[PDB]
């Protein structure tokens, strides 16, 4: 749908417009990432892993590197512990999108990328009070960048 996308750096606060994923497939490997290029064949890996280390800190956001949009401020991630795709609070629901459902017998919204609804996953009541949802996302989209452009 021909809507444009906030993109809302709250931890940054700052807010930038940017239109929805409206390209052609021609544009999706002269504009896109050299990452994003190749991970647009393989859903993230071809072979089934390429290494195992989790070596990383509290900045950086994460990238959705199937639409080319940002997104959570790494407070709304972890990282020490196990650094999951997993959390429980976000910035918006700008590039993020959510349906409730009680999927659980308690609250169990879906999460999807409200520029790409490719997979992510869900939320689910499932915390401790008050941050007490548990978002989990699983797909490919899963890049990192710098917080925004302070690198
Ligand atoms: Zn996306």
């Amino acid at each position: 749908m021909k809507d444009r996308i906030p993109i809302f750096s709250v931890a940054k606060n700052r807010v930038e417009m940017v239109e929805r994923i409206e390209l052609s497939d021609d544009e999706w490997r002269e504009i896109l990432d050299p990452e994003a290029f190749r991970v647009a064949r393989k859903a993230g890996t071809e072979p089934p892993f390429t290494g195992k280390y989790h070596d990383l800190h509290d900045d950086g956001i994460y990238r959705c590197i199937c639409c080319g949009t940002d997104l959570f401020d790494s407070e709304t991630k972890f990282d020490s512990g196990t650094g999951w795709p997993s959390f429980y609070d976000v910035v918006s629901e700008h590039n993020i999108k959510l349906r409730e459902d009680r999927s659980l017998g308690m609250v169990r919204c879906e999460v999807l990328c409200a520029r790409c609804d490719a997979h992510l996953g869900h939320v689910f009541d499932d915390g401790p009070r008050p941050t007490g949802k548990r978002y989990c996302m699983n797909s490919a989209a899963l890049k990192f960048i710098p917080r925004d452009q302070i690198g």
